[PDB]
């Protein structure tokens, strides 16, 4: 037992490492999708410059649960961070509809980690968890949501230049 | 009766109270579709962010009647602001078309205002209309009117990419 | 159903609808209060130009709510703002004391509009109603008390001059 | 004994220390009263704003007590400090002459600690508390005296409106 | 009765009377503690300034839960502040530990006040509580538990030269 | 195969993909590392300070290795990241001995790269190799045996005290 726990419990505090390997997992999806765009068979910079300042700012998101974990006298306990999936992303509205797939499925995971947090009755938890990811994990969700519809929408017939155009306006 | 009230007649109060609904109204609308192109499966931000500056200054051309109002001692009798009967503009040029249909709409309102103090024979209040309302819809309706004959020369095939491309370029 | 959505219910979709037509009627409330003291038989300027000032940022209020939707992935559905209650408000008394009574209402629909999400298990709506409206609005019902109770306790009946003052002195 | 206590009678270190309790207790009824006109049905900020001034002074002259217990190689000996004998102040007239009647109970406190010392044979204790306590606490209470008098002058029954106005223009 | 309180139960409202009471409590032990290190005999001039800066702090703590009291329209209670029941606090981290030990104590009175108001249905009410106060007393209890453990891993032999090294280096 | 490649054989290609594992590894274990340092059980601000610095630049390490891999015409294949063998570091002194025991295997393994360039013969990549990595490791080698050696020299009896000191004169 620590010297600062207080009203943390012995399920949440094993259930926020969970979720810190998880937003890793994720940033590191983030730089296999944009090291992908800067390949010579892709090259859509801005593309990258995206998906490298995602993963930027969810090591940012892992670090930031970390601290919580030490303010509140639990222990970290690092995990195996898994390879994505793909490899190669195929096209650019691919990877944009599966970043989509992917943080709609971290705020599940975020939701879960509030209810559990709501019920073992830790209020400084559900206020952590409130303002620094669930706004900004919705605020997210509905910047992924825009861009695929404006990618589709330009479908199909030119389509690489549709996301040519797109990576250099949108983008930029 | 009113210590301010001279030459301003018994109904160019009752139409300069009707004209001021009218101007809630489009306000009322030009809302309507500025947040319906900030959906996620419209997602034109430039769209949006231009019917919302047309949704503050048809309402400050609408308190600016009621200020007037005041000003030559007839008193504002406020009615309901109907609802838009379209919840769903379809796409970026019915918008603009529909909305074009709108500023005719109260430019014909204005101009009968005019007429009605042209015939009730209140000098003033017609210096008011054309210096405030006249040409300021008349500049509104023409670049309403390019708006809408650009989208359609983007027309047939492509398309969608066409509303893409407006948005980035008229209305940035 | 949109592709952002997700932990958004049916129930909080139609709950904020409602809530939308609440702020847009308590705005056009505060207008008519606003140029009612513009009038040359209450002349006012300074508490014209407090209600004004509030009219302003319950419309602001309403967009917040708007664009939060689209946000979660639920759609809008605009309905008619119907004319306040009272033409004619009386006095500066009586104009604050049915302004605190409007703000107490609204204060009510965000209260069961805080429990219908407490108990759908939707906590980024809570901290929605949290952050950017639940203490944004009990500082207005304490700053209408305040006004509320210094018109009241001068009064008496030194008159009119009570209200002359306190434009210049509180509300300048 | 202290390395450092040289001439400081144990008569007039239990002194400064029932001394320091007065100046803690008049904090705290400063305080008292200056969320006394925080509330909603009494209203009057800049009240609220003075007496909370003067809490954040006696209280700063309660460490410079402290410190100077030290200096001296004294040891404080702190005791409670008690509930004011008002829970409400009734008038803001009512609260500046229980005000003037307590800064008088803390120079008579004052007064009789100096002549404690000027009989005890320590002539740099009198200085102390002539150069930072004695004149600051005549010019309090003559500060004290104009308030009431102006309060009582013109509070002949126009009533309430009398107290708003010098809220306005001598404590703002 | 009181014309804002709108949502406020009376035991809610007993009970941040209650809470003020703590943090009046909470801030006059730590003028006790700083001005015990102000002494000639222990003479740690930043561990001065530490304590004497969180006396203020929780002054600030509790005189902002004054203010919730008035906005919300229940009335304030002054109580007895009762004395800390230590005078010499041995040492630099006796002092340390032992305001751990009290801030563990505020911070779970917080979290009872936090669910009485979850009971009671207060939105309002823990909104304010994780905000202002959740999140800086477990800021504050972390605070407490580094230094704890610095001046014990400097601690059994030599030691002194501990309490004074951390004073300027950690406290500088 | 690619347009860009040349003069690109298919083992380095895969040996520079090994590399990249290997210190987002590193990487890995320095996060690790440094919030152990934060918990309140070892209290070293400026140990997490300089650790944290080290991973966040042995990933700009591995990110500047995976531009170059799109740079020649290659193709990245990621694994996974397996976590620290330690998830306790122990002393500082342990910590540092692990850091130096861990940068020396990536140098031993990034020589060997450098001497799979020189024999298939390829000139840019070594010189890549040699700007880039290998005078940076032996700045960094270097660096923790400073450190090492000002350790144990430094806290031979007395420790704790030691680190601390430590941590506040060469992390600072």
């Amino acid at each position: 037992t620590s010297q600062v726990r207080q009203n943390y419990h012995q399920d949440s505090e094993a259930a926020i490492n969970r979720q810190i390997n998880l937003e890793l997992y994720a940033s590191y999806v983030y730089l296999s999708m944009s090291y992908y765009f800067d390949r010579d068979d892709v090259a859509l910079k801005n593309f990258a410059k995206y998906f490298l300042h995602q993963s930027h700012e969810e090591r940012e998101h892992a670090e930031k649960l970390m601290k919580l974990q030490n303010q509140r006298g639990g222990r970290i306990f690092l995990q195996d961070i898994q390879k994505p999936d793909c490899d190669d992303w195929e096209s650019g509205l691919n990877a944009m509809e599966c970043a989509l797939h992917l943080e709609k499925n971290v705020n599940q995971s975020l939701l879960e980690l509030h209810k559990l947090a709501t019920d073992k009755n830790d209020p400084h938890l559900c206020d952590f968890i409130e303002t620094h990811y669930l706004n900004e994990q919705v605020k997210a969700i509905k910047e992924l949501g825009d861009h695929v519809t404006n990618l589709r929408k330009m479908g199909l017939m030119v389509g690489g230049l549709a996301e040519y155009l797109f990576d250099k306006h949108t983008l930029g």
